[PDB]
C-alpha cells in the first residue's frame, strides 16, 4: 500500500516546495497528484524550458508526465475564481483523461468576508491576511443553515465547481485506484499552530500526521516525507513572530542578494541564519527520509556543504535516518542539483 | 521507534473506548498515558474490584501498573476544575514519581462564554453543546492580547496547572524517554468533521493521523492501531444526523435493553442496526490492527459472532489486516474476553 510520496516544509515556509514538487512529478510520473492548500501562499515552479506556474489551490504535480487525478483535500481552503483561472492556464495538461476531484468537504473561500476579518492579525502576527483561519471557523461553526461554506454545498447553486466536487466514497477509491500518489504539503513545521510561537503561527498543524489527516490519505499508504529547507531560513514581514535560540536576524544586504518579497502585498521577507535546534524539531517530528536543501547559490560550496553536514547530523540525533539527495541553485527545474554529484 | 498503541472508534462514538484502554494499560504496563481530549467526551474504566473512572480529561490508562507520564496534548480542550476532580479522585495513582504533563498550547475551557456560544447547535445538530468548537475558535483567532486560553498563558496567573504545564522541548523529550506509549483517541470515525455527515458531525477529523498529529507524536513511533465497535452503533439524542444507507434506527425497547443516556447530556441515545458500509469506510482510512467489539450483551452468540465475522471481511476489502481480538460482554475488566476463548 505504501505509495504516497509527501512534500513537507522544515522550517518557517517559502523553502520551494513548489519547485521540488514539480521536478519529482516530471522524474517519478505519479498519476495522482493531491493537497490541502489554503490562500495563505503561493507555490511556484518553473520546468526546463522557463514556463511557469504560480498556484494557490492547484497542485505543482500537474506537471507529471502521467497525470490522471488532481486531488483538493478536505482541509483545503480556496478561491472559485483563482481554481478557474489555475486550470485554464494549464488546460493542454488537464486535458480530457485527467479527473479534477474536489473533496465535499473542502471550503470555498468568500474572498471579501474572509479576508475582511483578517485585517487585525495581517498586523499584530504579521498574517498574510488572505481568510484562511476566518474560512475554516465558518465551516467549524456547523450551522445546518449555512450552505455557503463546503464545496458541496457551493456547487448546488454555482455550477463553476458541481462537475469536481465528488462524493466522500469517489474520494477514497480515487485513492485505492491510484498507482503512484504525490502529496504536496505546504507553509512550515515551525509555523505550526502547536509549536512554541503561538500565536505567531499559522491555523494548523504543519507536519506529516496533519497534512495526511487534511487530504483523507490513510497513514498505510506512505511511502516516503521529502523535507526541504533553505540556508536562511525566511519568516513574512512585520511583527511575525520570534526564532530559535541559537540563530539570529539577517538583512539582505549581509547576504548581498536582492530582497525578497510576497507577490501581491510587496513585503519583505525576514531572514535568519540557519538554525540546527530548528533542524532538530523538524527533524524529531517530520522524520523525513529524503531532504531538499535550497537557496544554495546564497552561499560559498563550503557553507552549503557544512549545511548538508548539520542537517544529517541533526536528523541522526533525532532517530531520522534522512539523507540530503537534492540542492537547489536556483528557482527552475535546471536548478536542482543530486548532492551525489556536486559534493 | 515502534511503541505507540492507539486507541480509536470505527463508528459514531461510545463504542467503549475507556474500557479498552484501561484494560490494555493493566496487561501491558505503560509507562506514558497520551491523549488529546475536548468536553464533548465522557471516558468510562470499571476495573475488577469494581472502582470506577468516569474521566473528560485525563487518559483511562492511568491505571498501567508501571505509569511514570500522563500526557495531555496540544488538541485538548479542557476544564480546569475537572482536571483539579479527575486528579484528586486517582490520588494514590498520580504519586510523587508520576509526572502531569499539559501541552503549552492545550485550551483552558471557559465553562461560561464557551458553552453560551454552542446553546443554537447543541438544538440543531444535537451538539453536546460543551464548549469545545468554541474554545476551538478563540484559540485559532491568535489574538496576542489573548493571555487567556491556551495553557501556557493560563499557567502564568491561575496556579492550579502552573506545575502541570511543559515547554514544546520537555514534551518532544517526554514521548523520546518513553518505553511504551499508549494513546487514547475521542469520539468517532463517523462524527469526523470530513465524513459525509456535515454538518451533523465533531470539530475535527477522528482518525488515526489526525489524533497523532493533536498529541504531537511522529508517524514511525506508531506500533499499533486498535480499533473499537458495538453490535449496534449509537448517536446522540435529537436532530443529531444521518446513517448508512444499510442501516436501520432501532428503539431500546426492540433490543430488550435498558435505554442509554449520553454522559456529557442526559438525552436517551439514538440506536442503530449494524452497518457493513460504515465498517469498510472505518477500516479503509482507520486501517486497525487489532479490532475490539463491544456490547456482544445485547445479542446472541450467532449475532456477534456474524458481527465479528462481517468486520474481518470489511477489513480484507480495504486492504487491512484487521483480526478481532477482543469481545466485550459488560461494562467492566471482566467483561473483556478473548475472541480465540469465546468463538
Ligand atoms: N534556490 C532558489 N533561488 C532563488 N529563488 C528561488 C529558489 N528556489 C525557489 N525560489 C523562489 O522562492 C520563492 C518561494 O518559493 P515557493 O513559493 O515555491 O515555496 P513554498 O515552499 O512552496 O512556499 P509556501 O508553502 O510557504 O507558500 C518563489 O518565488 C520561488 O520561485
Ligand atoms: N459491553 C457493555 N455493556 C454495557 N455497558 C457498557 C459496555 N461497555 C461499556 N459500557 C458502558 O457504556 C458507556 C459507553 O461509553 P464509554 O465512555 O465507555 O465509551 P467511549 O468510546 O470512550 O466514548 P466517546 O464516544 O465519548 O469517545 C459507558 O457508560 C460504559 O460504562
Ligand atoms: N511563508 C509562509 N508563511 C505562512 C504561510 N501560512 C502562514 N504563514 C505564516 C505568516 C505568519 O507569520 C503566520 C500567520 O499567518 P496566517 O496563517 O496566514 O494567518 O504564519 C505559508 O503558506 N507560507
Ligand atoms: N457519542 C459521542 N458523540 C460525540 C462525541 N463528541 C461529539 N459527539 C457528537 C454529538 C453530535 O452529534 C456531534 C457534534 O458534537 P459537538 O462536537 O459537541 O459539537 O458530535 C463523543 O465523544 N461521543
Ligand atoms: O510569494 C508568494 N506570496 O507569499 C503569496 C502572494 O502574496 O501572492
Amino acid at each position: 500500500m505504501e505509495n504516497v510520496d509527501l512534500v513537507i516544509d522544515l522550517q518557517f515556509g517559502s523553502t520551494g516546495k513548489g519547485l521540488i514538487a514539480g521536478y519529482l512529478a516530471e522524474k517519478n510520473g505519479y498519476d495522482t497528484v493531491i493537497n490541502a492548500n489554503m490562500p495563505n501562499a503561493g507555490h511556484t515552479y518553473i520546468n526546463a524550458e522557463g514556463r511557469k506556474w504560480m498556484h494557490k489551490v492547484l497542485p505543482n504535480g500537474i506537471v507529471s508526465p502521467n497525470l490522471k487525478r488532481v486531488m483538493l483535500g478536505a482541509g483545503s481552503v480556496f478561491s472559485i475564481n483563482r481554481l478557474m483561472e489555475e486550470i485554464e492556464m494549464s488546460k493542454d495538461l488537464l486535458h480530457d483523461k485527467v479527473a479534477i476531484l474536489i473533496h465535499p468537504m473542502a471550503t470555498v473561500l468568500d474572498e471579501e468576508a474572509h479576508k475582511k476579518a483578517e485585517v487585525g492579525i495581517a498586523t499584530s502576527i504579521g498574517s498574510t491576511g488572505q481568510g484562511s483561519m476566518a474560512a475554516m471557523v465558518e465551516k467549524l461553526q456547523r450551522d445546518p443553515t449555512n450552505n455557503t461554506i463546503v464545496a458541496r454545498d457551493v456547487a448546488q447553486y454555482d455550477g463553476r465547481i458541481a462537475q469536481y466536487v465528488c462524493t466522500v466514497e469517489e474520494w477514497d477509491m480515487a485513492l485505492m485506484a491510484s498507482e503512484r500518489i504525490l502529496a504536496e504539503g505546504a507553509q512550515g513545521f515551525s509555523l505550526s499552530l502547536n509549536q512554541e510561537f503561538y500565536p505567531y503561527c499559522t491555523s494548523r498543524d504543519c507536519t506529516p500526521a496533519r497534512f495526511l489527516a487534511d487530504m483523507g490519505i490513510p497513514l498505510p499508504m506512505l511511502n516516503k516525507v521529502i523535507g526541504t529547507a533553505r540556508c536562511h531560513p525566511i519568516r513574512v514581514g512585520g511583527t511575525s513572530g520570534g526564532h530559535y535560540p541559537d540563530q539570529e536576524e539577517l538583512t539582505w544586504e549581509q547576504l548581498g542578494q536582492v530582497p525578497e518579497l510576497t507577490t501581491v502585498t510587496k513585503k519583505v521577507r525576514r531572514v535568519f541564519s540557519f538554525s540546527f535546534i530548528q533542524m532538530q524539531k523538524a527533524m524529531w517530528t517530520c522524520q523525513p527520509d529524503e531532504v531538499f536543501l535550497n537557496f544554495c547559490n546564497y552561499l560559498s560550496p563550503m557553507g552549503w556543504q557544512d549545511i548538508v553536514h548539520q542537517i544529517e547530523v541533526a536528523a541522526q540525533s533525532r532517530y531520522c535516518d534522512a539523507e540530503v539527495k537534492y540542492l537547489g541553485f536556483g528557482p527552475t527545474f535546471n536548478d536542482v542539483e543530486l548532492r551525489e554529484d556536486v559534493m
